[PDB]
């Protein structure tokens, strides 16, 4: 165990679910540093806030096609990607940053392989 490969961050156009009726989707810029998820609105805004703390993230799972649902102590959020590799990537990135903050946590899948 004690794995750790490159790729602890990720940033790209993501469709956030603002409304509560799957009536539409709003695209917003997202970026991960390693502590929290900072995602701002596509358009330039002022006096606005929108950051999800890694601690809030209780669990992560996949949804629909090329989509996933991120549960947060506050309110579950749904993020959609444009590529398959991304969908899986994002999740992994989070799960990886979740195990660091929480030892002996719920394991998803281990891949012991070097080169």
């Amino acid at each position: 165990g004690s794995s750790g490969s490159s790729g602890k961050v990720k940033s790209g156009w993501l469709d956030k679910l603002s409304p509560q009726g799957k009536r539409m989707f709003q695209k917003r810029w997202v970026k991960f540093d390693g502590l929290s998820i900072s995602y701002y609105n596509n358009e330039k805004e002022m006096y606005s806030k929108g950051i999800i703390p890694l601690s809030a993230i209780s669990t992560v799972r996949v949804q629909g096609d090329n989509k996933f649902e991120v549960v947060t102590t506050q309110r579950t959020f749904v993020f959609r990607v444009e590529k398959e590799e991304e969908r899986n990537d994002w999740i992994s990135i989070l799960l990886n940053a979740l195990k660091s903050q929480s030892l002996t946590s719920q394991s998803q899948a281990s891949g012991p392989s070097s080169g």
